[PDB]
């Protein structure tokens, strides 16, 4: 099934391919004056998926407020049916992302539509940051490392549930992001708490399945004001290290203090193994969790620069998860999500394009200049053609929120969904 | 009416009497060694009044969770009587502040309850940046700045009716603190934007009384995450500029850029007399609204150094408005509150203990060194025991919380009160 | 000629195929999205940045310094020097002067940079330093020390520069200092300000009828604690305080971590006061890097808000544009090339901006396709513009690699002894 | 001693009945809470805290130095200064040396400090600016150069520093290396990393049984792009590849903004690679001002997670402690002085922590009263415990005030010359 017409999809792709065979075949010519042959980057370009977040397809909103659109998702699988209109117009979203409880419901039936739709599924994502109607132990204190055995305990077997659910559903992996922390000094005592967490990963770890990955996810604040647990990534990695093999640590983009360098604890992280995968989005404040490059695309591009100089490196083994974790408070959550998924696309791409040999020697010469400029000759490098053109050659829309507003989507589904 | 019973404050009191007269005496005697009379001192800090936010008074929550304790208020008339506690123990909350629409009620029977109670109530604050039942046009792109007209003249006739209720009950003033911004480079016109709200400002300005003032609160983010109207205090000093003498900045101290010296920005807000009043709390990372002097007790006493020395050399009728902004989320809110109101106590009696002639000669002597003890001398003295007799003479509780848990106030609220359930905040 | 002609002609002949092939296309791909590449070319090649002097020399931080081979002797080789980059980029055809650091008889000034063809920006005082004879010294502050004497003797130092920027063709003085405090209860806040306020208002006297006063603030270093003039709140009301002809001064590294700093140059904008910018990109303080080396996006949405004050008609609005970075570990003066290369960029690229489409996107709050008109923009590969902008003016179509063939370092480095003690 | 007994013990005794007031007084308040004032005045006796040498000199930014009188130049001068130190404090008995500014006969060295009371601590090399007749520059890096030749050189400079800390008494190593990059590009973040940990290796082989080696991370400056030891993540890498000699080294103003940094401390102490401190304030970046004179309840927290470890037992724990400062408007001894002070001020109030109290408000997650419980012990003015300390071990009541009452820095100012004066 097409949640979006293949007559409209075909139709705005006409009224656009004119111009982009212009814009390819020009970009094509360049990078062959480069050395590069554009066939070889679009292959790959329609190759790389991001997997989209349940959550991120209903309006998201701030302590302060929340303001629903109109046709806003009644639950997962009002979700899945939108996320199949990112897929099939991005064709870079295959894979969905799933959150419990807030997306808890019968596997069987989530593994049905998602196959009807044409979706796959990518880690699971554990929630005991928040309480659910009738929980015996409240999660207000923490988690997996409150000072209370049975509410630890509580937590980990809610972990094993998400696992069971995954197994059901096909996913291979579960990310774990907890609020535990402490709002005052002394309130918790910063070992301890850790000792206490590191434990009850470990019983999680131990039901998990040999043909999974545990992902544990580093956030310096929030909700926890004063500290948090798991904090940065040096506690990440060496919870990952303490736990094992199947142990790597997820990096959330918008989870670090300003001005981090973010790219490089990628690279670090990758050399010692333990870069299992990340959360995309954008800030410029804290946790924003806005669009995928909307803020800072370098940034986004240099991430990227990190994870393609791993494999020309030889780096072997390095599969890393790509996922997007995003709220989209004032837009259309399909559109922002189908331009951030667009946007990793575009980094990816452009990442691609620079000249390995030439930086190389650029580093080796210690020529910080031309080292920069063949970073930014790639950079500035317009990559669109390439992405709409990969679009296009898997089913997808050249210009995938042209196409979206052209179907009238959001008006079908306002309809068919209450207010 | 005494919310928590007069034998049990008295029982609690003389229960630490010996111990806290001999601190104060010895405290007295340190400062008589200092040139300094601790009664002068004591005099001061019992006058001393902080505004209580209805809003804290019940337990808050992240935009991840919110996790009620027991006995949580119900409505307004329930965080009021929750705030009586807080101000017959500690003695330094008078006063309540406002927020419509969580806290609309008849005004005459929120000046009722107060007067029964012994609350008076501080400056009231406007809601544009959420969305209420039957509301006609929503907030999410905006409110006073929004690019609708009619979106615009809601958001202002909202206001003028806060200010309706305050002349009712008593208040003094209006707080206009809203989300306008952006989360995205473009969907705003910076410019266009502020002289939106500007505008919008000038119509709520012509409806406030001659004895009114109306304080404009910047917010560098959150909600919107990009860029905000009134993100920091130079739009904010543009903006009361602009708008008028009754118009005047409110500065909450979570509301800065990392590293920002807060202190000087009152300095600055203090010398264009637009210091309008502060928004108290403490914070680490973002607007936190924890604590006041939970995280940074030195930087709350850095801002009553200006406040103090400003009232030191009389200065322009100066009167800014203190008032308490946070918000509880692993605490019970009135034992907080409570706590807080004392930092703050506290910041100023340090603030107090300076030697200003000493601190004087230092800054024009360049001494650099003896000038930052100057300020340390007063800072590290410990004032608990002026701050406790301040409470013991007019009323209060030497030891506020460990007097509110030996009444067992919250556990009979709890029981007069339905139960609370846990859940999210609107992640979604 | 710093450079040889020959060799600028022989470097854009050995491009001209691929400039030509580059800039058609992106012609074409403007042309259908309506706009017409000739037209943003035309004004790009009028956009000019100042090049600072002390910025072509290696510059070091306060652990270390380590210099290159021909670093200039004093302020007539930076002159020299800043004529290569004019020469390449076309784009600097105006210095920066900083006295006393490049003090020198006026008239030799003016004769070298008339015989070099370039021209004199913004005269920026030191007071931040103490110079040789001096009574006194700087070292607890200058235009706001607590001794009156001192902020006399900083006065007197700043009427100096404006009479020197008169004799040379300058049109205005930018002010910049360190004073502040490193611990809490050093200085009054307000008193320190209030000193400030009166030797700012004596500087003004000093200026003629057609000239500009610029206050530079700055959030921290050299002062750590607090900073008289700290930020554009405190700058505002210096500038408002002090008459017509005082402005603000926005260097883009001065910020508070997280800024948005594209908003305070719209507000001094909407009030009047921006007077100029001083251009550089930074990561964690006032790195002074290269410009957009590190945030090309924000570099963008800075003239993003330039563009849009003509757009919206803002009268008699003509800021100083002026590059204020430090080269610590690459060649100056091919740091500045490419810097002032990317101020161009960012500039073209605000100039690509789709105003129509972006002002309906705003009122309509369709926040996705207002920043995507933006993003339009931005992404737009405008090197071709800017090589054709260089190529038409007599510069070269790749500066750096241009700057390399000619061997010009090497050859000042014969020429320049570097300095022993 | 440097300075005169008859001073100190007049200035001790003109203070002497008001400390006993208050002491007596604090004793009290202290017994009412179940604590023995003299067990912790015996602890604060005890804590000691290095003094670096470059910690006497007047400080500077890289826009300007200003000296004050009496600076003190070379090693001897300043041993002299710190020796002023440690006899008014009696909390800085050892001193940090840093090669090559400190360089000179160890016999020399040894003797001096021998004769002046004074110890010494960790040694600290200097790879992050270049000497005079230097083979190979450290403007690209040192350890993690891209040329062998010069990882090589930058090896042996630490060997030697090992060489002559072994001649003097000292039992460790301090590596902090300014090696990273100002441009994204210029540098392969892993590469360089790699080359780095191979030559940290080589170090740590020329290491004695009883060394210890420290790394030392810092976020930025002098690079402004990326840090090769950026953070406390790459410095537990580090330590933890090296082996068990190696151990990071903590400097409080070397973290981003906002970073819980007694966090970090608690971290590196459960893995027992919490090699030391390098104790100052700050408020923006690496400020390195006076301990304690800008957020003291930090200072607190810091040790209040030293004093916890000790108080649990941990292995593996027994930090080094260093004061890490440089003074730029201040005489430089006052500002040790009562920057030394805090130190032991913060640790003081530490011990106060009514630990069972803490720990059960931990486990019943009463979170207010936990807060409460750490504040109880902050709020305490411990100032006699610290002056009664100094008073019984031939320190000053009030040490900046003897010092000034000495007439020191009028000594020195008379002895030693100055640029100009
Ligand atoms: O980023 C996170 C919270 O800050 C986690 O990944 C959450 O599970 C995700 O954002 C959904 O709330
Ligand atoms: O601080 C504020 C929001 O950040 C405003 O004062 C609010 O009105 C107050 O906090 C209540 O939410
Ligand atoms: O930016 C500044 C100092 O931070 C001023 O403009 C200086 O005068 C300039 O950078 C030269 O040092
Ligand atoms: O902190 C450091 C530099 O930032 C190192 O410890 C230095 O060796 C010390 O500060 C001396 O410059
Ligand atoms: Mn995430
Ligand atoms: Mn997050
Ligand atoms: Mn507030
Ligand atoms: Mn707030
Ligand atoms: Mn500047
Ligand atoms: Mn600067
Ligand atoms: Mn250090
Ligand atoms: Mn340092």
């Amino acid at each position: 099934e097409f949640r979006i017409a293949q007559d409209v999809v075909a139709r705005e792709n006409d009224r656009r391919a004119s111009a982009l065979k212009e814009d390819y075949e020009a970009l094509g010519a360049n990078l062959a004056r480069r050395g590069v042959d554009i066939e070889a980057v679009t292959a790959k370009v329609e190759k790389f998926f991001v997997a989209v977040p349940s959550w991120g397809v209903g309006t998201g909103g701030t302590r302060f407020a929340r303001f629903p659109g109109t046709g806003e998702p009644r639950g997962i699988f009002d979700k899945l049916d939108d996320c199949a209109v990112i897929q099939q117009l991005t064709r870079a979203t295959p894979n969905v992302s799933l959150h419990i409880p807030w997306d808890k419901a019968d596997p069987k039936e989530l593994k049905a539509r998602g196959d009807a739709l044409g979706l796959g599924f990518d880690a699971m994502n554990s929630n005991t940051f928040s309480d659910a109607p009738g929980q015996a132990h409240s999660y207000k204190y923490g988690s997996l490392s409150h000072t209370n055995a049975a509410t630890r305990a509580q937590a980990v077997e809610h972990n094993l549930e998400c696992i069971e659910i995954g197994k059901a559903i096909g996913s291979k992996a579960l990310t774990v992001w907890i609020g535990d922390g402490s709002n005052f000094p002394g309130q918790s005592n910063f070992t301890r708490a850790f000792e206490r967490y590191l434990s009850a990963m470990a019983e999680i770890y131990k039901g998990l399945p040999d043909d999974w990955k545990l992902f544990s996810e580093h956030k310096m604040y929030e909700p926890a004001f004063y500290s948090t647990v798991v904090q940065d990534w040096g506690t990440n990695y060496l919870i990952a290290q303490t736990l094992g093999p199947k142990a790597q640590c997820l990096v959330d983009l918008g989870h670090h203090a300003p001005n981090t360098n973010i790219e490089m604890i990628v690279a670090r992280l990758i050399q010692f193994g333990k870069l299992g995968g990340f959360h995309f989005n954008d800030s410029k404040y804290g946790d924003d969790d806005l669009d995928a490059g909307a803020i800072e695309p370098y940034r986004l591009f240099l991430v990227f620069n990190e994870l393609v100089d791993a494999e020309a490196r030889g780096v072997k083994g390095f599969h890393p998860a790509h996922m997007i974790d995003q709220f989209h408070n004032v837009t259309d959550p399909i559109e922002s999500l189908i331009n951030s998924a667009n946007e990793i696309r575009r980094a990816y791409a452009q990442a691609l394009l620079v000249d390995r040999a030439a930086l190389s020697g650029y580093q080796e010469d210690n020529d910080a200049l031309m080292a920069t400029e063949t970073l930014k000759r790639a950079y500035r490098t317009d990559v669109e053609p390439i992405l709409a053109e990969a679009r296009r050659r898997t089913g997808g829309a050249v210009d995938p929120v042209a196409t979206y507003r052209a179907s009238g989507y959001r008006a079908r589904v306002a309809a068919e969904r209450p207010a």
